[PDB]
């Protein structure tokens, strides 16, 4: 059973892509498609967009219809896809996160954003 996420939609986790944590041979982005393949689960859906308060680029996997971002950004765009795989990996429970799951860091910070009422894509062409 989940074990209770924090936030009703996006499930949004402290994270942040470490070189060292994987070689120059392998990377965290690898290591998700190849558990897809697997749980025949459709390859996932990277998105990285550029903010303006920070200008910082942040990426966004999405799969078997959920969404993993994490609170926190990245100094590059290509970093910051680094970071979405992990985030799906941790979500799904695979080891391939073990390597640096935790690390001692004192950053905290939760970003809310104004909402009257839920949304998303266009589910079938009549209402739902």
């Amino acid at each position: 059973g989940s074990s209770g996420s924090s936030g009703s939609g996006i499930i949004k986790m402290a994270i942040r892509f470490d070189r060292r944590a994987y070689p120059p041979q392998i990377t965290p982005k690898m290591c998700l498609l190849e558990w897809c393949r697997r749980e025949k689960l459709p390859q996932p859906v990277y998105e990285t967009v550029q903010r303006t308060i920070d200008r910082m680029f942040c990426s966004v996997v999405t799969v078997a219809e959920q969404k993993y971002q994490s609170t926190l950004w990245d100094k590059s765009k290509k970093l910051a896809e680094q970071t979405a795989a992990i985030v799906c990996l941790r979500s799904q429970g695979l080891p391939e996160g073990r390597l640096g799951e935790e690390s001692p860091s004192l950053n905290k910070r939760k970003r809310e954003a104004p909402d009257q009422d839920p949304g998303g894509p266009r589910s079938g062409p009549s209402s739902g």
